[PDB]
């Protein structure tokens, strides 16, 4: 059976219990912590691409009000995020299972850009999600996995200084 697991969950849970924030910039900012995924149960000889997107967890704008995050009154439909292709893609099952798949080079932006960068809406809450994509033929398959532990609000600067401190402590 194809098994997907989060590497360093105990660390992500420190961020999650404070409400996690990720910086977005015009040119794009890399994530900390980095999403790292443990994958077993692939065909070592089959061909796969690893894809990363961000699901809007709710339809609301969030704001830091008197030391705490609160959702706004007026929900809007959240268009799905664009997909980031892991740069090792496409690759053999063996490549993906030999070490954690690390999305260290994805950059989160707030502006529509040349490409590479993934544009998110600031003050929206996101749930990272991967798609493992077995390419070509009649054996083609997608398996998707969400990482609730890795939820964050996109921000142009940190609001909760406890997050600022954890980011620095562990970087
Ligand atoms: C676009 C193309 C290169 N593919 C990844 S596919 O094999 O035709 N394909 C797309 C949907 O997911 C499955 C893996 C089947």
């Amino acid at each position: 059976e194809l098994r997907v697991g989060l590497e360093e969950s105990e660390l992500w849970l420190r961020f999650k219990e404070l409400t996690n924030e990720m910086i977005v910039t015009k040119n794009g900012r890399r994530m900390f912590p980095v999403l790292k995924v443990n994958v077993s149960g692939l065909d070592p000889n089959a061909m796969y691409s690893f894809l990363l997107d961000f699901v809007a967890a709710d339809n609301h704008r969030w704001k830091y009000v008197n030391g705490e995050w609160v959702p706004g009154g007026k929900p809007e439909p959240q268009a799905p995020s664009c997909v980031y292709i892991h740069p090792d893609s496409p690759n053999f099952g063996a490549h993906w299972m030999k070490a954690p798949v690390s999305f260290s080079k994805v950059k989160l932006t707030n502006k529509l850009n040349g490409g590479g960068q993934i544009m998110l809406n600031s003050l929206h809450k996101y749930e990272p999600r991967i798609h493992i994509v077995r390419v070509g033929g009649p054996q083609r398959m997608i398996t998707s996995h969400c990482f609730p532990e890795t939820q964050f609000i996109a921000v142009t600067a940190y609001q909760n200084e406890e997050i600022t401190a954890l980011k620095i402590k562990y970087n």
